């Protein structure tokens, strides 16, 4: 029976809907200011649409819900059923009579009780909150998109009801619309409507030519109201897209004064002009990096450690197994050498340790490649340097230079010293495994 | 999993009156209420009529006698003093402070019309604008509600705003309409060029024309159907376009103002979601290990934003009440189980000062069989069962323990099932706790020890 | 002979010469667009006004300037001549010819020489500049001040522009004023400016009415440029509007959060309602004291420590002369009392400490008094509480119960062991004239 | 005195060519001006020219070349792959990506109108338009020089508004005149309506008033002179308002950007300063004093600020450039004076990473004679004398060393004479400093003991 909500057959149900309401939302207006009575094709499409949200009200029956008191979906029949005939049940019934029937309790009712149907815009509202939530989507992108629809739906209300003003007077002239046309009446629909379109936008954008203006109070009266709203919605309309601009341009911005930090501690310090362009290629590698080592590295330092620890063993441990200095040794001890591994990226032709330095630190190469150097031989994918070193304690037997963007695992003899003394007796595959490489 | 978690994450991201008595509360509330209406009639009767006349005079009468009797009753009402902050009862300090003040204008504000009108007849309607003193009140209204933590902030700015463009609208509306009656030709005036013979027209006609104007030129619409048609009218346009010009730019920068504040948290918790996702997608990570580090993530942000919420909330707090506070902590988060009866003052502090609360979610593992016991917990709230089941775990309950205090590998699994909150504690700081008065550390081994 | 910036004398003659650039910033643009040659009394006015500025041009030689290179006020008069030359002298000079002067070299001269004054709004722009350094104004509004000013000139200016585009016109009618007006020539001067600065705001506000509009190629060719500067200078001006608005709020908004960050944190640990009040009403007492206690404590934890200690000997040493319990200690440690001293604020009917509490603190009354407490004795101005329970470490004898809005200096004994530590000697002082009031 | 300090402190707060090489960033420099030109060119022979005609079509002809000659250079040029980041060289690589993005745009782009109008004659300023293609080059030039250092961000991103804008307003006066010259009748236009035999007018004058109904419109003065008077135009014009309300709301977005992103570091110094103003002006502390707690106030923000800047370049950057930069500095910031020679580099770097910069006003007193020996500095830049005067203090010089390391309180006064930076130690952390490989620090008391 009950059907899940995020299910995708029923999502895609939802979402045939909205377009339903857009429809909806144009053709009710319409109906209302255009209009007299039903009429073909208009009635049988509204007759259809109708069907699919009368479908609609019984298959939201038989469907769950996420009750967020308790965070579990909830499945009983008699719960659901219970929560939409309280949750508006009613009106979303009522919005489904045909205009035919609910015109023969009186022949007036046409154009005011389609207007009821605006009640399923509530289907447009769930849908942008669920946009707003999913990260697939920009949020304040999402924003944009619903003052757009905002807009848009108060320049054909407005249109509408201003036409509806005209066409009921006492006299065509004496009337905005029959004030600049001899007769508005008898001209075509399509004519009528974009003249109505025309003076909308143009009073909603403030531009107000003024060939199109109010001639008489009732008119004057309802553009002192729509004039009102145009003034609240432009400020909104405004501050959102101030709010979408300063989000959107704020990665530029951070770089700009992270650079500019960095150029004036060079300034003020009096750095070498060399060593200074390498701070600056970091710096510019680094955002350059934005979908890899940065988002890794800014996401990595926040995670528990058990999740922190189960990436580390997916990512780098297909690694670990390329590199004959460890081969057989204890998998714990490999473990904990992946969870003390850092991993940092560099630019082309830089040093990552020079000949003779102090053995602080040993690397494995992730990908790219480097020179040990003049020349005497080459590091591939899944190689090791400077280990050595940080066994013997004495200083590096070579400089190793980059020769493409390179990733490497990074740690340091400090920590590596206190990883020897855990597992200490398969150290002794460690140091076999390292005599049988200096062999 | 995870999209509906971090979604709830989102949603949750001797006869002296005092002036704070209900029922004085509810007076001034009215008189604002008065106040709104001479707002609305005080420009009307300014710019559109030239002497007293029903309805409007005796209505005028009987709100200036509202506030006649308010200008009594302020004798009898208290004030604080920032000094003391004491309220003074005090009937010639009382006395003093509001002749002092505002008594005069408060006077001359409610002096009937029809009076001022025997000292010359020319005084009417530039008598009648005097009685806009009275929306002070208005402004001490809004003063109030906006520091209010009862009232939405948004909605409180948002009624300002549209009073004083409502009010702007208004007052621009009878002053241009004053400006074309008190013309000696109607034809040469902005209304009479349009309206052949305007001063014969219903007053109604009059008023919603002026307030057309009005809105198109406020607005910036400007149809130009309503225009300036002389030097007099167009120097007032003048002045009402400056002014019009510096109200929208408030307008607009009070909008953005509240659109940045009220999106900022939701901001800054979407950037921390977003840099997982495209390290989740980047590096190509399972679907079953990324909804697993997302949900985790959004329950990290969760727990710290609470404990810098207390942090801040402690620390800016005198000594005396931060004490109390933390003392009544200190003796009600923990004791939630029957193995700390008895548990020592010390050790309580040592033990409830280093415990770290987290949130777990709904499914999932806390700790696992004849794993190591690095450390143990206490259920805050949620559910949760030891694991085949042997038990259920309450709220009010503990798992771990148990293999800590007396070393062994953790006898159970452990599992969630609803959305759970934890206080955690390592062995390793455990020790370190332990060690403090040792011997109460001994009973607590007593209680569980069986 | 070389006077001081800075010197009060001569701001007051800079501030004068600011109001005549006020009027030369009228009258220029006026001369330019309505008048053809000079005429009392606007003739004779501006003759009088370069007199002031021709004395300027002297009384700038012997005036120095801050030389920010080294951060002193130059006095050599050799060195200030020589940057005046260097510096605009020529274009100051130019400046105040006289325009009768000034058209004898041609008769065309007197309009366009007379806007080569408007060199002069140099003095207001540097005006504003100090205005955005000195600390007696607010910063947002004096940009506020700076856009209102900006604003007033840019209107005044073109309506001159554009009355100048009509009256030089080879047909009146043709023109966007007399398609208007039957003749506006031979009209007042007063009702041509009105027109003209009527159009100006009605297109630089965009309301555009549409009355009066460009009718020729050179009339629109300028509206053209006007327009397309006016789109521009309201984006500025809503974004500083928006700055000031964001900034000046900024305090509620605190506030706020702060009393929410509170109720939320009472809500969670449910902490009991009366204690509760007692939190939210020390916290909206420091919101209410931010004239005293907040920016003190908010500028005291920054100053260096010396300085630091001169402002408490200051504000405090003449309080610390009241307490018989240090009469005639060394005044060493009457320092280091003051220096290790907190200050704190309690609102009315507050216990500071209760009776039979442990003696972690004690206070000395600044201003405001309380009770001990039922009541015993009251505590006045300049005088000691919980002090006997910190020499006898044993629980306090007594509630102190605040009856005032009062402030109170704090020590805390783990720290005044430590300063009994130093000055071991004159604590003899300490005990004695403890011993003697305990007498 | 202070004032002018804070305003000084207010006023600092084999045959491939590389894409790098001058010689091609000058042509590429170049070519922008070209579609500059073709901006505005193909526009106007989509709205106002049916044929091709001297002198424009000579000139296109002209520019065609130039992008006919780009088409084959760029077969030479070089490109960077973001795996690699090196440059690729490779001929058979250059041509392939270039074929596989966007050559035969670039391609059709160049064709001569005067070759495609033989296709058909009604294609001419349709086939124009599609010279637009070379736009994408403004759009990369921008990109670069919004990233760029050695350009201002807010005039880079102000010429982005105004060209963006102007070319929205030419676009649109040249279709909404397309709308007018194309129809049926000339006198139910929008410009016929007006001008009663428009076509004979100049070329000049009906482009105009084009630009001048744009821009009407655009900026919604909307005088409403010119307007649509049929549905064609009706529609054109409802989609350009609606464009122009979005335009003007990203165009306001953006100045409210620049100006808040702008202000922010002043706002942020301004806080502090004026919180101590505050502060002085209620607790009425002397001017004497005031001035002399604001200086303070002034360069502690000075001094934390550089230090900031060091800490978030630092400790960002990779351990190997870290090391060489740290390294660096330890031994170059050190050595000011002989006292240091021969020091160890264990000692040297115990020392140099613990001592404290710091700003000093001018015409102030650092230390005092025959004060205890607390601490003791290095002067890195600025004046001071030793003091009646005994000598002057220079750049790399020293205070009071010599009664902290052999303990005497100190022998002389000192005061500055200009603004003045020194490296600060406290000789409680020199103890600690001087403890390690103390042989060393007996070294440091043999070049001060004579
Ligand atoms: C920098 C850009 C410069 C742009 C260029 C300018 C060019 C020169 C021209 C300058 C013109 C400037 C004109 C003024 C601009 C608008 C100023 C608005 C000020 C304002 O609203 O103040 C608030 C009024 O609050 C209140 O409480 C008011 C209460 C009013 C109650 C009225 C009740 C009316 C009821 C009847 C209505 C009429 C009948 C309708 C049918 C105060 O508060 P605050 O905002 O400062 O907040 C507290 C701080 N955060
Ligand atoms: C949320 C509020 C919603 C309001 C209500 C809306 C209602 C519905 C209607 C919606 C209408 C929307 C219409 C679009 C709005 C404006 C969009 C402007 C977009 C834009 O400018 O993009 C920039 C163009 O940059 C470029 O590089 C362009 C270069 C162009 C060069 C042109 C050279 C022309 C030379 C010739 C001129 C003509 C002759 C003049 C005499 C891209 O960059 P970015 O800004 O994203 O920056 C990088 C990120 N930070
Ligand atoms: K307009
Ligand atoms: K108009
Ligand atoms: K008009
Ligand atoms: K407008
Ligand atoms: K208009």
């Amino acid at each position: 029976f009950v059907v899940s909500p995020y299910d995708h057959k029923y999502r895609i149900w939802e979402a045939f809907l909205v377009v339903l309401v857009v429809y909806t939302a144009w053709v009710s207006p319409f109906e209302f200011g255009f209009l007299r009575k039903p009429r073909p094709p208009l009635s049988i499409t509204d007759n259809i649409v109708n069907a699919f949200f009368a479908i609609d009200i019984i298959m939201t029956f038989f469907v769950g819900y996420l009750d967020k008191s308790t965070y579990l979906i909830v499945d009983d029949r008699k719960q659901i059923a219970f929560k939409y005939l309280r949750s508006w049940f009613l009106l979303d019934l009522v919005s489904t009579i045909p205009s035919e029937a609910a015109m023969r309790i009186s022949s007036q009712s046409y154009g005011l009780f389609n207007m009821l149907r605006l009640w399923r815009l509530r289907r447009v509202g769930a849908l942008f909150a669920r946009l707003e939530k999913d990260r697939n989507f920009n949020y304040f992108w999402v924003r944009c998109a619903k003052l757009v629809c905002v807009t848009l739906f108060a320049v054909h209300c407005a249109a509408c009801f201003y036409y509806l003003i005209a066409a009921r007077n006492s006299n065509p002239a004496k009337t905005w619309i029959g004030a600049n046309v001899a007769n508005f009446l008898e001209e075509s629909l399509w004519m009528r409507y974009v003249t109505s379109m025309y003076w909308s936008i143009t009073t909603l954008t403030t531009v107000g030519y003024g060939d199109l203006h109010p001639v008489n109070t009732k008119e004057m009266i309802f553009d002192i109201f729509y004039m009102l709203f145009n003034l609240g919605l432009t400020a909104y309309l405004i501050g959102n897209m101030t709010n979408l601009v300063v989000h959107g341009t704020s990665r530029t911005r951070n770089f700009r004064d992270t650079i500019q930090a960095a150029s004036n501690f060079a300034h003020r310090n009096h750095l070498p002009p060399r060593l200074q362009d390498q701070m600056l290629a970091h710096l510019c590698l680094k955002y350059r990096t934005d979908s890899e080592g940065l988002q890794q590295q800014e996401t990595l330092d926040a995670l528990p450690k058990a999740i922190r620890s189960s990436i580390s063993h997916f990512l780098f441990y297909s690694l670990m197994d390329k590199v004959y200095l460890f081969r057989g040794v204890s998998n714990d001890l490999l473990f904990q050498l992946v969870s003390e591994m850092k991993a940092e990226y560099f630019p082309p032709k830089e040093d990552v340790i020079l000949q003779n330095e102090a053995p602080t630190d040993f690397y494995i190469l992730v990908n790219g490649t480097a020179d040990l150097v003049s020349i005497v031989r080459e590091v591939k994918a899944g190689d090791i340097i400077g280990e050595i070193g940080v066994l013997c304690y004495r200083p590096q037997l070579f400089t190793v230079r980059t020769k493409r963007l390179c990733q490497l695992l990074r740690m340091n003899r400090t920590t590596f010293l206190n990883i020897i003394q855990a597992n200490v007796g398969d150290g002794t595959i460690i140091m076999n495994n390292l005599l049988q490489h200096l062999k």
